[PDB]
């Protein structure tokens, strides 16, 4: 075999972004730092981060059961539309803010390794847009 997927150094978030398609929703401009591929840029959305996380919990119920109570610091909470106002703002601005720090922390380094890599190397908005 040979290397052809590799691994991650870390994540650094840049800020905002404007994705008016394929539906109306602003998104966040994220910087992924690879230890081989070097600097790489990717665009990320709310429902996508939720779908990721949800998929982790679906495929891995342990990562959402054995890692849920003991590690009761995983970013949960609904989407920013239940309290449409400053508490909708501070939902996404806290949930993402925590998921970046937490996706980095998770002890699921065996479960989440290919997931994170597939969070970034797949990015259907960076180079696999609608």
């Amino acid at each position: 075999g040979s290397m052809g997927d590799t691994f991650i150094r870390h994540i650094a978030l840049l800020g905002f972004e404007k994705r008016f398609v394929p539906s109306q929703h602003y998104v966040y401009m994220f910087l992924v730092k690879w230890q081989d591929l070097s600097e790489k840029v990717v665009y990320r959305r709310f429902t996508e981060i939720y779908e990721f996380h949800k998929t982790l919990k679906e495929m891995f119920p342990i990562e959402a059961g054995a890692i849920n109570p003991e590690n009761r610091i995983i970013p949960h909470l609904p989407a920013p539309k239940w309290f449409d106002g400053q508490r909708a703002a501070e939902n996404r601005q806290g949930t993402l803010t925590e998921y970046c720090s937490t996706l980095m922390s998770l002890p699921t380094k065996i479960s989440r390794c290919p997931h994170l890599l597939d969070f970034f190397k797949v990015r259907p908005d960076d180079l696999k847009l609608p």
